[PDB]
């Protein structure tokens, strides 16, 4: 009954490890972003907030507002998640596109789900995870940065 | 019932406001493109069309056809939009994702939503916009152009 | 009653013709990939897949998994259509937008609609299919490649 979309993009910087779909990935640089760059959950936040018509993370997150400042992404989006729900809606299912030339994605896609079907409520089955590279081709393709795209679907 | 997806961008040159999804906005240099560079629009356009499976505005607004040679965006929307309610199908939600590094969106969205939900009827709630940065990554980063993202839903 | 997203890009290089949607396109250069590049039909099977919640190609068609090793991306799309249908899931409809900045994709529209509409059973109305320039913009727009992207829907 209602269709979302999410975008977002993050650039490297920073050694430590990287977070994505809230799981600590091992690599050479880190996310920069003021909050743990987790593009995969902001993305995914964004379409269902998107889809119930409530905004984009600026609601809930602006960036000079001691409502939300310094918080990680599962938050977030389990915040975003509840008033989505007061609106009365519910999960469909929701589909995340993960775009990066490195690191590879493919071993924790199945935590990333249990992580965001846990933050949900719903069945891992309403969650999909997947990861493209790119080819060495844009910003994404040089190593620049990592970006993430998702849509959703909610009802009655 | 039907799905749809649209996607759109246009580049810098030429002082003057820019224009998107209607709204004037002040800014540095103004869009290109042969018609006022509305890509919210003309990613909207795509999704509705493209949901209801009529083509991606090449179908009322080629390029070297007397049929729709100069018009802004909001006549096409609002002509594709007739098209597609004469195939019997009427608005479900659309959600559009602006996506640059400048200028700032947040308070042009309202005014937007207001335009884009009177072309197509319905009421504000079934339009969703939000705008997102890049991180001055790509060529939205480095500020040589803007590009938009939408989805849509139909019916019966 | 499920959405799903794909997303897919390749690179140039290669004199011999390109493959898009199933359909060949005389120019210049051709597509890399270790697989025709077929873009268009990656983009939309990753999408079918992400509904159904069954991965991303890679499940199917790997790269060093002697299963499905050498083949097209007719194949594998009408492979992965199979899968999905053991799930108990019919198609709804399914739009896609190719991203380049050459060669011209109209003319060829509908024959791709064709092959697409005939690998998943359905009739054409339930496939889209649009091209959009980038305006010489991104990696697509200096022609160092191409992209697409892809949305579906699936039921009962
Ligand atoms: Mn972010
Ligand atoms: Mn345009
Ligand atoms: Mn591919």
């Amino acid at each position: 009954m209602r269709i979302g979309h999410g975008f977002d993009v993050h650039a490297f910087g920073g050694e430590g490890p990287i977070i994505i779909g809230g799981v600590r990935i091992p690599y050479e640089k880190g996310l920069l972003a003021h909050s743990d760059g987790d593009v995969a959950l902001h993305a995914l936040t964004d379409a269902l907030l998107g889809a119930a018509a409530l905004g984009d993370i600026g609601k809930l997150f602006p960036d000079t507002d001691p409502a939300f400042k310094g918080a990680d992404s599962r938050e977030l989006l389990r915040e975003a998640w509840r008033r989505i729900q007061a609106k009365g809606y519910t999960l469909g299912n929701v589909d995340v596109t993960i775009i990066a030339q490195a690191p590879k994605m493919l071993p924790h896609i199945p935590q990333m789900r249990v992580f965001i079907a846990e933050d949900l409520g719903c069945h891992m089955d309403d969650v999909n995870v997947k990861a493209t590279t790119t080819e060495k081709l844009g910003f994404t393709g040089r190593g620049e940065g990592i970006a993430c795209e998702a849509v959703a679907l909610l009802i009655k």
